[PDB]
């Protein structure tokens, strides 16, 4: 039960979960391969991030 | 239950479960490749972010 | 039960479950494979972010 | 010039030059990407090999 | 010039050479991500090799 | 010039060269990244080999 501001999560014997308000979660997987990566200011690999 | 501003999720015996309010989750899978891959200002890789 | 401003969501034995309200979650596959990607200002595999 | 069995490979100026006589050699790119890949003697990402 | 059995391989300014007369080389990229891979015998990512 | 059985390679002003004979050189790059990866007898990341 909440009384102010927020999120709730209600789950019964599950597989995944996760409730991220603001931030980053990563849970998979992931296989970046480069090769020859020019260019100022790149992000070459992000991933999943915030900014 | 909610009293103010929220989001709420139910759910029973299932295989995925997720509330980004605001972030960015990755949960799956990811394979980028790439060659020769210039520019500046690029974003080779992104693979869910946000910005 | 909503009092506020908020979004709801209700299953039961389900396979998939997901309420993102504002960011950018990721579940699935992907397989981007690139080769001599030039261009200033380029996002090659963006596969799914906000901006 | 041959004076037995053999390949002989000739070129000028190219971008792209092999001769596997028998073995497996790879040169391109590849992103394979699965997910929940069962089975007993599979090869689930063979990508390019000899047997 | 060759006598006896062999592979003979010219080039002039080129970007990519190579004879392999048995083996396996691997000059490319590769990038295989995978995810729950079951199976007995299984040969999950191979990428390029002789047996 | 060879007299005896054998393989003669030649290039100029080139960007890559490799003969091997019968061994596995890997000179690409790779990024294998799986998950929860059973299986009696497995190779789950082979990467260039011989057997």
């Amino acid at each position: 039960e909440g009384v102010v501001h927020g999120v709730a999560t209600v789950a019964e014997k599950t597989k995944e979960q996760v409730t991220n308000v603001g931030g980053a979660v990563v849970t998979g997987v992931t296989a970046v391969a480069q090769k020859t990566v020019e260019g100022a200011g790149s992000i070459a690999a992000a991933t999943g991030f915030v900014k």
